[PDB]
């Protein structure tokens, strides 16, 4: 009666998802069907594993809650942080992005590296009272800060030249300059390297080693490969 035996012998996977991340787990509001990376990713080990899903919704607020407290059996990806870990389990990762820059390409051979972009001649976009924020303050200590109000966007300053650039997620980052081919990413690394995985309970450790094995075999397959490109997911490596 180990949590996959469970799933096994009861042939549901329970799926705890918010629907609302674009690419990775989207709710359509039509169709009620979900689709994107995640759902991908969970249609296959339930395809694998013999059983239906199950999709709970959750929101980013309850999430982890929702694993600790049994809501669902595993998590769509969320970020793997040492808070987390200490209250739920995490499946192995299959994506990796970070914190990078954004400034328009016309300025991109003048702001080719973070350092250039902590200068009191540069202004910096950020979101007023965001940890986005705190973190632009990290790294360019030095620098001006165009800090707008939510909803206002950080990247919008820079498309508007009111700031010389922003920095966001390399996910994020890679949607918007092909959403503004006018950006582009400063090609001097990512900060701050993050990891997206699944969630399980901290109880359900045989689960949790099922899971990890079966992602390392799809990693071998190339099944993460395949996905990643679907979506124009760009996992640092």
């Amino acid at each position: 009666e180990s949590k996959l035996d469970q799933i096994l012998s009861s042939g549901e996977l329970k799926v705890g998802t918010t629907g609302d991340w674009d690419p990775m787990a989207m709710k359509d509001p039509a169709t009620n069907k979900y689709k994107g990376f995640d759902i991908d990713v969970m249609q296959e080990l339930a395809k694998d594993m013999g059983v239906k899903i199950t999709f709970v919704p959750t929101e980013w607020k309850t999430i982890v809650s929702g694993i600790t407290a049994g809501r669902y059996d595993i998590s769509t990806s969320v970020t793997k942080t040492p808070k987390r870990a200490e209250v739920a389990g995490f499946t192995d990762s299959y994506y990796k992005y970070g914190t990078v820059p954004l400034v328009l390409k016309k300025n991109l051979k003048k702001y080719s590296t973070w350092k250039s972009l902590n200068n009191k001649d540069v202004t910096i976009a950020t979101t007023l009272g965001t940890s986005q924020e705190e973190k632009a303050k990290e790294f360019f200590p030095l620098s001006k800060l165009q800090s707008v109000e939510s909803p206002a966007r950080d990247f919008q300053e820079v498309l508007a030249g009111r700031a010389d650039g922003n920095i966001t997620s390399s996910t994020e980052a890679n949607k918007l300059v092909v959403k503004y081919p006018q950006l582009a990413i400063v090609p001097d690394g990512e900060k701050n390297p993050a990891f997206l995985a699944m969630m399980v309970s901290k109880n359900d450790q045989v689960w949790n080693d099922y899971v990890n094995e079966w992602i390392k075999s799809k990693k071998s397959s190339g099944f993460f490969n395949k996905l990643l490109a679907k979506y124009n997911l760009k996992s640092l490596l």
